[PDB]
This record gives structure tokens, sequence and C-alpha cells, in this order.
């Protein structure tokens, strides 16, 4: 072409910005489970069911805030099981999947189903997360917490970056839907 005179001010070439953007000013929610079957199933169908309180909570925080991240952490596992940003609120169409509940919990408590878009199909050892500190409690590490505990911004962010690079998921598509 022609007339391409431009004074560059800054150059970039990484896949961390988009990732940190999809959660830019978003609310992180730490969800703990009691089995791997749930995680796998959630990653297979691409959904995740939970108590009603958590559903309405995420919905309000979602419409009230930008995005809602959900870090998956397995108890007695010694590492995370990945994560996923709430691509949308819950649902109540047909019916939920045949989740794997114990001999006591009721599927009716799970309420509806949520649509999570797994951005990272990998794992993360607690060793890499063994350093962060969530001031939203008592300056304690992220390794400490229960199911359904809010997390700061820096905490969740760093925790996410820790995860390995993904080359089997469309990250841009997650940002394109937002802008449009």
């Amino acid at each position: 072409g022609s007339s391409g005179s431009s004074g560059v001010r800054a150059v970039r070439k990484d896949q961390t910005s988009k990732l940190k953007y999809v959660l830019q000013d978003a609310r992180f929610f730490l969800i703990k489970s009691n089995n791997h079957e749930n995680v796998s199933l959630a990653k297979a169908k691409g959904v995740w069911s939970t108590l009603p309180v958590n559903e309405k909570k995420l919905n309000l925080a979602f419409r009230s805030a930008r995005s809602v991240i959900l870090i998956f952490s397995v108890r007695e596992s010694g590492k995370f099981q990945g994560f996923a940003r709430l691509s949308s609120e819950s649902h109540h169409g047909g019916s939920p999947i045949h989740w794997v509940l114990p001999a006591g919990m009721s599927a009716k408590m799970l309420g509806g189903v949520f649509k999570i878009d797994w951005i990272c199909r990998r794992e993360l050892p607690f060793t890499k997360s063994a350093h962060l500190t969530n001031p939203w409690n008592e300056h304690k590490p992220v390794k400490i917490g229960r199911d359904g505990q809010e997390i700061e911004l820096e905490c969740g962010t760093q925790l996410c970056l820790l995860f390995p690079p993904d080359e089997s998921i469309d990250l841009y598509q997650v940002i394109h839907k937002m802008r449009h």
C-alpha cells in the first residue's frame, strides 16, 4: 500500500492479555468438590450444577459486575482441576444431567445448570499457588478456604496465569462475544 508512516509507541506479542481481559474487573468464585467424576463430567458436557444460593449469587454478581470466574479445586487432591469463566447465567430448560451425588444429597438442590466455557483444559499444582495471599480474610494463602468463598482480583488473576498455555481452546472467541 502507501502512506504507512506511523511512530510505534509500544509492541506486544503474548496470549496473557486476552486472558487477563476476559476476567478484567471480574469476580472470582472458588468452588470445591468431593470427587473427580464431577470435574470430568463438567468438562465433558461443559456445564456445572450447584446449590441454589450459589446460582442466584453468581447471577447477581454477574449482571452487577463484568464477569464471574470459577476456579475448580479438588479437596485432598493437592492441586487444582482447572477453571472456567461464567459464559452466562443458569438455565431451566429441559433438565440437568445425571450428576454423581452421594446417598444423601438431592439433585433438586442443584437447581438449574450453568454454562461454563473452559478456557484452560489443564491442571495446576498447589506448589505454584503456594505463595499468593488473599487479604480478604486474614492475609491467608489461597490454599486455604471453603466451597463458595469469594476471592480478590490479584489472587485469582495470578492463580490463573500460573496455569500452563492452552492450544485447544478459542480464547479470542470469548472476548469477541463480549464486545459484540
